[PDB]
């Protein structure tokens, strides 16, 4: 047996892939949705875990977003699966609430969370606009979409998701290549102490602090 491309997790501290639990850091924590019927009118809002808040986004024109409220979300915390209807209808593609799920050999499906009655709270999470504000990574695991924290998320910071090589077309194009296996050049995360951003180096963090907070 051989794990499939979407059987791996990524440890945000090691910055590398693992199966089941990280040899250095142990098993990741998966947060459970508050349980509610797959069918109620407001299921999505009610599936929200304690500690998070749906409310007006900090991104102009975004509408609603999801905010961290109670306490720090540790680094490498997992949410999901993203819920919705599975479909091959390309109309889903850019409908604002759908993710691509790849099945190998350039085949794809979508999980569509547009309908609040069959989706979960993750439908309200807005996409990051840049690397500095992104604090969640959407990635495929067991043919399903999960979000992991790529930062310590402090109280009052908006949850903002984006994606990379563990998702969609990039994932689909490398499928079967064992590239995750071969990774097992470490990216750096340098968070700002005064706002919700983080930077890829100390230089960039200092320039930011000096333009935005203190010089
Ligand atoms: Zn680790
Ligand atoms: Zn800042």
């Amino acid at each position: 047996s051989e794990p499939q491309d979407d059987d791996y997790l990524y440890c945000e501290m090691c910055q590398n892939f693992f199966i089941d639990s990280c040899a250095a850091h142990g098993p990741p924590t998966f947060v459970k949705d508050s349980a509610v019927d797959k069918g109620h009118p407001n299921r999505s809002a009610l599936s929200l875990p304690p500690g998070l808040r749906i409310g007006p986004s900090g991104i102009p024109q975004a509408g609603l977003g999801v905010w961290n409220e109670a306490s720090d979300l540790p680094l490498g915390l997992h949410f999901g699966p993203y819920e919705g209807r599975i479909t091959e209808d390309e109309e889903a593609a850019n409908n604002g609430y759908s993710w691509l799920i790849t099945k190998g050999r350039n085949c794809y499906e979508y999980v569509d969370g547009k309908d609040k009655s069959w989706a979960n709270w993750m439908r309200y999470v807005n996409c990051a606009r840049d690397d500095e504000e992104q604090n969640l990574v959407a990635f495929q695991y067991h043919r399903q979409i999960f979000y992991r924290t790529c930062r310590v998320i402090r109280p009052g910071c908006e949850l903002l998701v984006w994606y990379g090589d563990e998702y969609g077309q990039e994932l689909g194009i490398k499928w079967g290549s064992k590239w995750k296996k071969e990774l097992m050049p470490k990216p750096e995360i340098h968070p700002c102490p005064s706002c919700c951003l983080a930077f890829s180096s100390q230089k960039f963090l200092s320039q930011h602090v000096e333009r935005n907070h203190s010089s």
